[PDB]
């Protein structure tokens, strides 16, 4: 690797493990198109495995990135538009709070304040359409963001309705598969669990428990091979050759409403580049924000900082990249430790690379 990269990253990533103590880390840098990788540390401290390039670990909410390009996509196809009202693909969606709640809104965050968690007690189809019927909207649609599982979740899930494909089988026939995203899964097959690193949490080894809409919010294991390929064809997305993956990937980073310094797309969040840290920071405390709708939606800006920070309760993600500089990084661990040490670590990389 040349050597300004070796440095850099070393340099940052050995104090925050330290500082951290992150049992184990895979990183991925992308410099003019390469990848670059890094590993450190232990998959499974128990059993002395080391991370490699084919550790797999939980991506959390970096999930919603794979669930965002996935709706695009299927606007792409003209399976969905995202003006078009929720009880459209849900139509035992009866309660009059769900007037003018379209699919935008769901994707975006921005439905009225869906609750960050479906709660434990949803299992079957029936106790999520009482979960939806029985929730009551604090704020017009369209007013206000509140980052939601429960939103985005639900916009997966009723965007694959027309294509007749559970969620898991749309997922990986139209945007893993493409890609060649060959080590990355919804559900773990037994084959590869020898490469599924153990999350750690307060010591002890744990993976994210099933859950309601999980798949479509928080439910993705990759490899740092995988995740810097999806970096890649995030960066580049006109390489890609399957058109209407190509036009989702552009739909998804395309900037929906805006907060402050940052632009909401689907799963990927923007700030205008060259941004500064503590901005990107700005965005641990659970907040209401109010959002100005950008009408129409401005297409993918080439200098932008665009990222999503991911947790499980045993790991921490977070993917970031610059499309006009052709520049990106991936951070993998299976600890879940603050989001602003993984944003400091990935703003001193890539702007001592840029
Ligand atoms: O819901 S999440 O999508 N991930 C998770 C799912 C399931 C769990 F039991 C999690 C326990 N701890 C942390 C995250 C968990 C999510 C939420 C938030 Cl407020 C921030 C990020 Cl970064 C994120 O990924």
């Amino acid at each position: 690797a040349p050597q300004q990269i070796n440095d850099i990253v070393h340099r940052t990533i050995t104090p925050l493990i330290e500082q951290q103590k992150i049992p184990g880390m895979a990183v991925a840098v992308i410099y003019q198109g390469k990848p670059y990788y890094f590993t450190w540390g232990y998959a499974d401290i128990a059993k002395k495995q080391p991370v490699t390039q084919q550790t797999l670990f939980e991506l959390g909410s970096v999930s919603k990135t794979f669930t965002g390009v996935l709706g695009g996509d299927a606007i792409a196809r003209g399976e969905i538009k995202l003006s078009d009202p929720t009880t459209k693909y849900w139509p035992e969606l009866t309660a009059k709070q769900w007037n003018g709640i379209t699919l935008l809104h769901l994707a975006t965050y921005t439905a009225g304040g869906l609750p960050l968690q479906v709660p434990d007690e949803v299992k079957s189809s029936s106790d999520l359409l009482r979960f939806y019927q029985n929730w009551q909207p604090a704020w017009a649609p369209g007013t206000q963001r509140l980052y939601a599982n429960s939103s985005i979740g639900l916009f997966g899930a009723l965007a694959v309705k027309p294509s007749g494909l559970s969620f898991e089988q749309a997922m990986q026939t139209r945007v893993f598969q493409p890609l060649k995203l060959n080590h990355t899964w919804i559900n773990v097959p037994p084959a590869e669990e020898k490469n599924y690193a153990w999350g750690y949490r307060e010591g002890k080894a744990v993976h994210v428990s099933p859950g309601a809409l999980d798949a479509e919010a928080y439910g993705v294991k990759s490899t740092i091979e995988d995740m810097a390929r999806w970096v890649q064809s995030n960066l580049k997305p006109l390489d890609i050759n399957e058109k209407t993956l190509q036009q989702g990937i552009q739909l998804a980073q395309s900037r929906y409403w805006q907060t402050g310094d940052m632009y909401q797309g689907l799963g990927w969040e923007m700030l205008d580049w060259p941004v500064n840290p503590d901005s990107i920071i700005n965005g641990i405390a659970l907040a209401a924000r109010p959002v100005k709708a950008i009408t129409p939606p401005t297409p993918a800006v080439r200098a932008s900082w665009v990222h999503k920070t991911g947790a499980t309760g045993g790991f921490g993600s977070y993917v970031a990249f610059i499309p006009e500089k052709e520049l990106g990084i991936v951070m993998l661990a299976n600890k879940n430790y603050p989001n602003p040490a993984r944003v400091d670590a990935a703003w001193q990389i890539l702007n001592a690379l840029q």
